[PDB]
């Protein structure tokens, strides 16, 4: 019954491949289903289009700011920055889904991807799903990353939605 999402991948314009990911709705209800919507693009905006901003390899690819493009814009589907649901989730490995946010209750529309245990992040982001196809595109993606985070290459969400 958990909703699975996709985003295909590309690389200066050029298709990478496609990540999906099962969302825990069972657990993190109005976290998933924040990030379900923005990914159809059913209330008339989301993540297609938009870029992974800031890459650090060995740790995460974080992406979501289809507004600003860098980090300091993005919104969620309920009008104004939303709680954190619950942290029953951890961040227990790669392929870890969670939100990014600005402190306590300020969820918008931007995640992070894990691409590797990190355990310091528990109790202050909300992890709501796992990637459960295509953790190699992701580990492509990082690649592009830096030490400081800046991409070399522009890497964006060419395409979005839900699978069934």
């Amino acid at each position: 019954v958990n909703p699975t999402v996709f985003f295909d991948i590309a690389v200066d314009g050029e298709p990478l491949g496609r990540v999906s990911f099962e969302l825990f709705a069972d657990k993190v209800p109005k976290t998933a289903e924040n990030f379900r919507a923005l990914s159809t693009g059913e209330k008339g905006f989301g993540y297609k289009g938009s870029c992974f901003h800031r890459i650090i390899p060995g740790f995460m690819c974080q992406g979501g700011d289809f507004t600003r493009h860098n980090g300091t814009g993005g919104k969620s589907i309920y009008g104004e920055k939303f709680e954190d649901e619950n942290f029953i989730l951890k961040h227990t490995g790669p392929g870890i889904l969670s939100m990014a946010n600005a402190g306590p209750n300020t969820n918008g529309s931007q995640f992070f991807i894990c691409t590797a245990k990190t355990e310091w992040l528990d109790g202050k982001h909300v992890v709501f799903g796992k990637v459960k196809e295509g953790m190699n595109i992701v580990e492509a993606m990082e690649r592009f990353g830096s030490r400081n985070g800046k991409t070399s290459k522009k890497i964006t969400i060419a395409d979005c939605g839900q699978l069934e």
